[PDB]
């Protein structure tokens, strides 16, 4: 599923992501924009053989099981395929664990490089929320 911007903002809010660990909704929408272009089926293979999955490009090295990342963990206790669903529940639940892990949203390198410090409220501007 390719979400629209306000559609994703609304789904993130339903699922309790807004202001989660102090990150406003525009931070999450911005991170999703640059991680996946709002596509729940986005995947990206990393040099180390791990893979990033879904709207927030959650990585198999730590967070989900894909059976093809030696030595990895599955801290969200889900198959990485669950992260590609139309329904963003698994991605949100896992993102809450990631953002709680110590470095906040810096865990998402695209957020650090493209969202951090910018006018992230633009991402929710005009949305009926
Ligand atoms: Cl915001
Ligand atoms: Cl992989
Ligand atoms: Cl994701
Ligand atoms: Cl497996
Ligand atoms: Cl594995
Ligand atoms: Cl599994
Ligand atoms: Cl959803
Ligand atoms: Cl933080
Ligand atoms: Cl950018
Ligand atoms: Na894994």
């Amino acid at each position: 599923k390719v979400f629209g911007r306000c559609e994703l903002a609304a789904a993130m809010k339903r699922h309790g992501l807004d202001n989660y660990r102090g990150y406003s909704l525009g931070n999450w929408v911005c991170a999703a924009k640059f991680e996946s272009n709002f596509n729940t089926q986005a995947t990206n293979r990393n040099t180390d053989g791990s893979t990033d999955y879904g709207i927030l490009q959650i990585n198999s090295r730590w967070w989900c099981n894909d059976g093809r990342t030696p030595g990895s963990r599955n801290l969200c206790n889900i198959p990485c395929s669950a992260l590609l669903s139309s329904d963003i529940t698994a991605s949100v639940n896992c993102a809450k664990k990631i953002v709680s892990d110590g470095n906040g949203m810096n865990a998402w390198v695209a957020w650090r490089n493209r969202c951090k410090g910018t006018d992230v409220q633009a991402w929710i501007r005009g949305c009926r929320l």
